[PDB]
């Protein structure tokens, strides 16, 4: 390494920057002796790193209180982001000790002039800073990190020289988490770069998505050599996904082909999720790609204050800059000329826009300064050891004049104190930071067409998980200019009604909405189930909710049971006319029946015909008291009974007072029968219906109806066993034909349940209890108004 | 490193050896100056390695086909599994180039320069010694390393390997997870370069065939006794029984010993290439943990007269290898407490160093150093004028470089002593078979030995690369059923799926199939609709067909219309059949025999159409039941209503006969209009009624038959009016009194079967029509014939 950053002093440290993004991408085939890479590009960041750090070195020597009269050197070269370079620079730094502590079966011996570093700064890279890392501990050289905050770093068993001044980004995935979290989504896609950065901080955020119940829809890996087929799988697999968002872990030149790839391909409406690497970078962030990455979402670090900072890098020059080698080639890279036309050194620094001369915050300059006087205060502190009390064995201390590096990283394990801006700066025995994570978006300035930052929200990182993040949406321009907050899901949710169906071979986030069948509701949007059970409820047209059923029976309420129980009552009246009002009964000369008794009896038997009709009108159960167990043959046991006494009485005097007793013997069968059937066998009731639809059904259905068939049957044997023995004697009419006309009001009787079976067996709404009332009641009205045709003749 | 084994010669060779199997553990807290570390436990298997290589350069020393007059030497150090004793040995290695290379410096020219250095065993420590060879462009050629991050040629340049990669081992495994009936399975891996390499390719295999993974842990040797803990929580605390381990055995040998100490059985082990013969867990004590055990294993080759020269090793004729003091210590407890002498026997004490039945990794380093050897030949053999350097110029053996030899090696094609062709890919990287190995129990030695029961092909198509015999497995060691491990049991025939919230696909619940449709496959999706014609069965197995109801003739009640239709036609061609004398007769008033024979066919043909009327609407295709309809409306009724027009006539007041078929006339014009208006058509649609299909006839302007009923009732009304006052007087045999009782009972039919027709059983409404039509029609001819068959003349 020829171009070199090198000042003499009693200290030595090192130190380690890329200048040079890359090195010559050529292949070499091995024809000849190989030859060094020569770098290809230019970094100005870099620059700017090995500027505050020799500055920082500068105040050190020049500050007596930090150090009365101890003068510290440097010694810096370039590393271009390649591992042959940093080994090389390394092996450079520990010649003194490899000849030394190393290589004790040869003798081997160097000049002494060379000087001996106490510590190296480490590289950006993370896979760079580990093999760094890996060849310093053998020596144990402490080892100061700026940029590096990959976990394969943490571990103490392999690495014990190394510290870094950057917090760890574990808590990036944890914060990234949460951000989808907040705005709800459930497909994502998963990008990474194949180096030591980008694969193990994929890792905890997977877990992290699994945790949540976060599914992943692709995950790719890319570099920065991979040739043209991996970056066309690549857009072919994001172009043939429907993830809206996609998670980058990649760092500036390494996404930079895939941008490019992206770009020509013209592929638009994608969310880009940045981490730190490269929230920044100016190789990304262009005009000419704001179409692409446009609303894009990355995190930043805290930003640094550092006093006489800006006057210092304007004071660089090309000629009075001896000690600095790299000023040549950064004068010729910004001035863009020779040293084609020849250039003297009478040009502005400010005049030409490079971000060398223009920034906003300083980040990674702050973690190089802080680091710097980290070291600083370990030397103070070995200076000012005290005899008696030390950190070494029995209470020693070491001496100033003679430093070694194991010395060193012992007092740099234990350190503390406070910061310029009042801060407190300690170590942990991870040799990790705490610090807290920014939210930034891009913007496009109107002004002169350039990408901004803008602050949209913010990471903590002392408080309880959960309440972490704070962020602001009403400053957050999605896609550049879209307001409206992006839908990215699977599928949509499953609405009122619907529930979820599988889908063959797809995760649990993607599904179907299916609607539920008959007897099934839900109200809770994409329910798992729906209920099952509606509680004696019906499930809604819609499913929305539950109804309730409906009650349907004969009842006076509705205007045939009002109409129904306004004949009945009529018909009780008309057969008051002379139960009621009675004509006079005494020396009667229209009908022969003389004596009142025999014949009276028939009007209050008319009037408990007619009344008992209302027995089936209404609810079967509802009264208590009234709940009328037995219902059906109450009204034949006594009606037919005095159709059958009236029919003796008329029929003894053609036919054929112990008359009064002789009648009732023949009836009494009916009566002792029904009485045991409705004292000795309880009856019961049905109470629901088959409970298959919405309309319900109530019914009085009497036990042991077998009973009640054969009851009936007796009692119409016994009707036609009197309408036979009439018969024999109607034929002839006599005494005013009262005879005659019995039978056809009993015929009538008879008829009328011969006209409706059919009613009997089937009925409309299942009204059987109607059929039965309005045929009984018809059969009363028929025999009421054949059964006084005597009275129609002659008034009194 | 004082314990090295060196031998001088014209070309120098590199390598290195595990020699123990990790270092001393202990906290520096920096009070004094560090020291050196120190390793504790000794190791076999690289001593046979060591063995085989010096062997290997032995015989090519002694061979006068290969290098004739060309000596080859060696310089081994030790690595102990460590990083920092592996990058010590690297960095004596380029001690030369380092002045050469690095910016001076001044070195004694007597210390020889290595051409190649032998890869490590390890896979972090060979990457972290191949970042620095690559710098020197020096050839290095591993034995042990598999890892993927070796094959990235922009960061290695000069990296060799002769092993197959670990993509193919993952790819045997889903394959062999995929073969069983499994797909809820476990996943641990090691925390280096080894492991977490390896377990993406069989994590996105896994996910890619559809496979459930329940947990994921990382371990390793320097690991707390927290992280032993929560890893046995973890595992203790799931429903999977197969588990995956990517790791060595020192690494794995904690977690072994933990999940020992608390006696977890019921577990299946899948063991990788690296563990499925390590000695260190493979014991007996732990074979109620680890039986049945499944692992992968290489090719084995041989070495001919390999055994002859490990049984002559000397602690002190062996003056080159400088191992063997240490080796015999270890191998026989002594040092140079109790004092040894060198006359005991090798053979009797039992070490893994010459107890072995196959070579996988000696195999390895024989064919990298005869392919070293193969590279140095071909350097020395080259013609001028066909050389691959740049003009065709060829190097001088005399002075030979390391990238020369790499050139060289980077093409390379030999044959090996075993009739197979070994060349070297673009990446370094060698291809070869699978083998599967299961662990069994001694019956009467009581050590675990190793059983194949199946191999893994890598020269077919993929599906095609796997071979499994299940008449050898044991699994668990002593069991023979094959192992069930799934999340849930999978639904019966009739049930379908259902989903739990926050769980993975290959967890659901069972639910059956509700009412209306049905599933005839197992672990179904959803359940399928049932067919129009076809319903759910009670089991919803299947489908089944309906049935439909439409009074046939073979039932009770159509067959007992039949005989009343039948006995009824008997009764009337009693009458009409037979031709009984009619002279003089003083039956009917009227002389001539006229307007009687009208009755007499008019109720034949009104029985004909009411038989007909039963039946299916399209039974015969000839014509449908439309007529049915018709006629037995005013065919059957209208012909015998004209004997009551012609009575009624007669009460009003061959000259009549003729002005008293009006009414059929408008009657059947009147149903010619109706028909072709709108004729009726026949409904089989399930009406919504219930699950059984019904078949009935639904006409267009229904309106219309009430229509004609309410003609003929007017009809029979007025007949009624014009009637009534001669019915009182009786005369004539009583003729009037009669018709007007016949008629009476054809109203009090028709108005007795009105709530029939309003609602009827079953729905057979034409089973009430036809036994109304009967009834009817019964009633008539016997009550308007009450004289004319009281005699029969
Ligand atoms: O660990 C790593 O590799 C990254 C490197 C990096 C970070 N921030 C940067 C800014 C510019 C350039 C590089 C970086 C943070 N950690
Ligand atoms: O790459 C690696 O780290 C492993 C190391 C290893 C393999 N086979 C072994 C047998 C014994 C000891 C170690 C090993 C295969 N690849
Ligand atoms: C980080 O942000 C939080 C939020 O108030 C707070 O702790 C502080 O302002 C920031 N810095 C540190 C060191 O916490
Ligand atoms: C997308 O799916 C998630 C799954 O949890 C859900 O919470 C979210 O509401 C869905 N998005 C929309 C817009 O409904
Ligand atoms: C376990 O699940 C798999 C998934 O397809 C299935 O093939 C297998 O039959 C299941 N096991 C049993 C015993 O049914
Ligand atoms: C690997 O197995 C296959 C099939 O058994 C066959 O090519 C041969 O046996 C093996 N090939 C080699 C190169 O050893
Ligand atoms: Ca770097
Ligand atoms: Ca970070
Ligand atoms: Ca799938
Ligand atoms: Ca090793
Ligand atoms: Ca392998
Ligand atoms: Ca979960």
């Amino acid at each position: 390494p020829d171009q070199r950053a090198q000042k003499k002093g009693d200290i030595i440290l090192g130190g380690l920057f890329p200048i040079h993004f890359g090195v010559a991408a050529k292949d070499q085939d091995l024809k000849s002796r190989p030859e060094s890479v020569e770098c290809i590009r230019y970094n100005f960041r870099g620059f700017r790193w090995l500027q505050a750090m020799i500055f920082a070195i500068e105040e050190i020597n020049s500050s007596p209180a930090l150090l009365p009269n101890l003068t510290l050197g440097y010694r810096i070269f370039d590393t271009c982001n390649t591992v042959s370079k940093a080994l090389e620079a390394t092996l450079s730094f520990v010649a003194q000790n490899k000849i030394d502590s190393l290589n004790l079966d040869e003798f081997c011996n160097c000049s002494e002039h060379i000087p001996s570093t106490i510590a190296v700064v480490g590289a950006t890279g993370s896979g760079v800073s580990t093999a760094v890392a890996n060849l310093l501990g053998l020596f144990y050289i402490p080892q100061v990190s700026y940029a590096s905050s990959s976990r394969l770093l943490s571990n103490k068993n392999q690495f014990k020289s190394f510290l870094r001044t950057i917090p760890n980004d574990e808590h990036q995935a944890t914060a990234m988490a949460d951000i989808i979290e907040y705005f709800r989504w459930n497909w994502v896609g998963t990008i990474a770069a194949d180096d030591d950065y980008g694969r193990p901080g994929i890792e905890k955020f997977r877990e992290e998505a699994e945790e949540r119940d976060i599914c992943i829809d692709f995950s790719e890996l890319i570099s920065q050599y991979s040739d043209e087929e991996e970056i066309q799988h690549v857009v072919e697999v994001i172009q043939n996904s429907t993830a809206k968002v996609i998670v980058v872990f990649s760092s500036g030149p390494d996404l930079e082909p895939l941008i490019k790839e992206i770009v020509r391909r013209n592929i638009t409406g994608k969310i880009w999720l940045a981490s730190e690497a490269w929230a920044s970078s100016s190789l990304i962030a262009m005009p000419q790609y704001f179409h692409v990455v446009g609303g894009t979402i990355g995190f930043a670090l805290k930003a640094g204050q550092i006093p006489g900072f800006r006057e210092f890098l304007k004071k660089v020059h090309p000629r009075k800059s001896v000690h600095n080698g790299f000023a040549k080639e950064f004068w010729e890279e910004t001035f863009n000329c020779h040293l084609r036309p020849l250039c003297t050194g009478d040009e502005n620094i400010s005049s030409v826009e490079t971000p060398y001369i223009d920034y906003t915050h300083l980040r990674i300059s702050y973690n190089v300064y802080l680091a710097v006087y980290s070291i600083a205060h370990a030397l103070q502190d070995i200076y000012t050891c005290l005899p008696g009390r030390g950190l070494f064995t029995n209470g020693s201390c070491a001496d100033i004049k003679k430093v070694e590096a194991w010395q060193v990283l012992k007092h740099l394990r234990h350190l503390n104190f406070t910061n310029n801006m009042g801060e407190q700066v300690t170590f942990d025995e991870c040799g990790d930071l705490v610090g807290n994570y920014s939210i930034i978006n891009w913007h496009l300035s109107p002004e002169d067409g350039s990408i901004v930052f803008k602050e949209v929200g913010y990471y903590n990182v002392y408080a309880k998980k959960g309440e972490r993040l704070f962020i602001n949406e009403e400053k957050i321009l999605w896609s550049g200019f879209s307001r409206e907050v992006p839908f990215s899901n699977c599928s949509r949710d499953c609405l009122a009604g619907t529930r979820k169906g599988i889908i063959e071979g797809e995760p649990t986030c993607c599904f179907e909405c299916v609607e539920c069948p008959d007897g099934e509701y839900s109200d809770e949007t994409d329910a798992s189930a729906c209920n099952k059970c509606p509680d004696d409820f019906w499930s809604n047209e819609n499913h929305t909710s539950c109804i309730a059923k409906e009650i349907e029976f004969l009842s006076w309420t509705e205007p045939f049971g009002i109409a129904l129980t306004l004949f009945a009552v009529l018909g009780i009246f008309l057969t008051a006319f002379v139960l009621g009002v009675f004509i006079k009964f005494r020396n009667t000369p229209i009908v022969k029946a003389t004596n009142r008794e025999l014949s009276y009896l028939l009007l209050f038997s008319l009037l408990c015909c007619f009344s008992s009709s209302l027995f089936f009108i209404g609810e079967p159960q509802d009264w208590t008291c009234r709940l009328r167990q037995p219902a059906f043959g109450i009204s034949f046991v006594l009606c037919i009974s005095c159709i059958l006494v009236k029919t003796n009485r008329v029929l003894l005097v053609f036919e054929a007072n112990l008359q009064f007793l002789l009648v009732f013997l023949c009836t009494f069968m009916q009566i002792v029968i029904c009485v045991i059937w409705l004292y000795t066998a309880p009856p019961s009731s049905y109470r629901n219906q088959e409970l298959e639809d919405e309309i319900i059904f109530i019914t009085c259905h009497e036990g042991s109806l077998m009973a009640l068939g054969f009851l009936i049957g007796y009692t119409c044997l016994l009707a036609a066993i009197c309408f036979f023995f009439a018969f024999k004697s109607r034929k002839l009419p006599e005494n005013f034909n009262e005879a005659k006309f019995i039978t056809f009001s009993m015929l009538i009787f008879f008829i009328v349940w011969i006209s409706f079976i059919p009613a009997y067996a089937s009925t409309y709404g299942k009204f059987v209890s109607a059929v039965e009332v309005i045929a009984i009641l018809a059969a009363s009205f028929g025999l009421l108004a054949c059964i006084f045709f005597n009275k129609i003749y002659i008034i009194l």
